[PDB]
RNA sequence: UUUGGAGAGUUUGAUCCUGGCUCAGGACGAACGCUGGCGGCGUGCUUAACACAUGCAAGUCGAACGGAAAGGCCCUUUCGGGGG
């Protein structure tokens, strides 16, 4: 099962001798919901035409994200394309609070308590185009770990290693949910 | 070791940036238009610190003192009232 969220379908024109040729561009994300999303933007002459290419192009282009619980590990500060773009990991219940293109893609990766605020030149694209390069800007305190060699119990906090535990219990309740 | 961030529209043939304007919310000691049933609970001259008809909004102590205008009492009465 994967997710698509039409967030922007736009007009443009090109001009040759005889007058103005019109067209279409589309930007839509994919995900899976458990930290898998996928972005394809694209041009076409019409509107299902656009949107077959940007689910293709979605899905060409993939990405994952290792979430914790069910929120994002510590903020990010999304800086890329032409806008400006922070995170903040949140409470349960709460949910994911962005602009636009923002929730789009988080809705997309599944996560349900998020913080976002765009901080300038907000055009979809480079929204999107930031949001992503944040989300890849994370860490995971394992590999932390890992690369710093140091252990887990001295690198990474009492809560959030009780947070850890409880959703890997959690996952394997849900697991023998499922099974049985 | 715990609480908590929304953008959208508007330049261009078409984008991107910057930047300007406007809106989606809460709040009023608020006023006007329409509507209108009760009860509960607060609130109520923000401008003219403008002049203000009337009356209310500052009185208590004879066991501090002299006295008795009006009343209570008794001696009196011509019923004017006279003593304490
Ligand atoms: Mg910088
Ligand atoms: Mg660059
Ligand atoms: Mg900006
Ligand atoms: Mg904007
Ligand atoms: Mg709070
Ligand atoms: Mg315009
Ligand atoms: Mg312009
Ligand atoms: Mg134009
Ligand atoms: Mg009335
Ligand atoms: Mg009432
Ligand atoms: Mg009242
Ligand atoms: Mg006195």
């Amino acid at each position: 099962n994967y997710i698509e969220r039409v967030v922007s379908i736009n007009r443009v024109s090109k001009v040759v001798k005889g007058g103005r040729r019109f067209s279409f561009t589309a930007l839509v994300i994919v995900g899976d919901g458990k930290g898998m999303v996928g972005v394809g933007y694209g041009k076409a002459k019409e509107v299902p035409a656009a949107i077959a290419k940007g689910v293709e192009e979605a899905r060409k282009n993939f990405f994952r994200v290792p979430l914790i619980g069910s929120t994002i590990t510590h903020p990010v500060q999304g800086e890329a394309a032409a806008g400006v773009v922070m995170l903040r990991p949140a409470s349960p219940g709460t949910g994911v609070i962005a602009g636009g293109a923002a929730r789009a893609v988080l809705e997309c990766a599944g996560v349900h308590d998020i913080l976002a605020k765009s901080l300038g030149s907000d055009n979809a694209i480079n929204v999107v185009h930031a949001t992503v390069a944040a989300l890849k800007l994370l860490q995971r305190p394992e590999e932390v770990a890992a690369r710093r060699g140091l252990p887990i119990e001295d690198v990474a906090p009492a809560g959030m290693l009780k947070a850890r535990r409880e959703s890997e219990a959690l996952a394997a309740a849900a697991a023998r949910e499922g099974s049985a």
